[PDB]
């Protein structure tokens, strides 16, 4: 599924993202923005021979099972094809963990370099939430 920018606010908000670890919902929907495009099918190949999976491009070095990725955990306990789901439970509640993790939004490089610091309140400007 492709979400539109103020339907995954609702979903984000709607699955209680919004302020988590202190991360407004605008942090959330600019991550996915540049993770993903919005798109829930998303997947990119690492060069280490992990995969990024789904909204919020989560690698199965640490955090799901996809079977080829050597030497890695499963810290969320699911397979990573749960994360290609157009419903965003399963990638929720295994961000909740990863931004838990001690690094906060960080882990995600992409917010680091393209959301961090910004004005994200423009990622939900004019969405009824
Ligand atoms: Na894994």
């Amino acid at each position: 599924k492709v979400f539109g920018r103020c339907e995954l606010a609702a979903a984000m908000k709607r699955h209680g993202l919004d302020n988590y670890r202190g991360y407004s919902l605008g942090n959330w929907v600019c991550a996915a923005k540049f993770e993903s495009n919005f798109n829930t099918q998303a997947t990119n190949r690492n060069t280490d021979g992990s995969t990024d999976y789904g909204i919020l491009q989560i690698n199965s070095r640490w955090w799901c099972n996809d079977g080829r990725t050597p030497g890695s955990r499963n810290l969320c306990n699911i397979p990573c094809s749960a994360l290609l789901s157009s419903d965003i439970t399963a990638s929720v509640n295994c961000a909740k963990k990863i931004v838990s993790d001690g690094n906060g939004m960080n882990a995600w490089v992409a917010w680091r370099n393209r959301c961090k610091g910004t004005d994200v309140q423009a990622w939900i400007r004019g969405c009824r939430l």
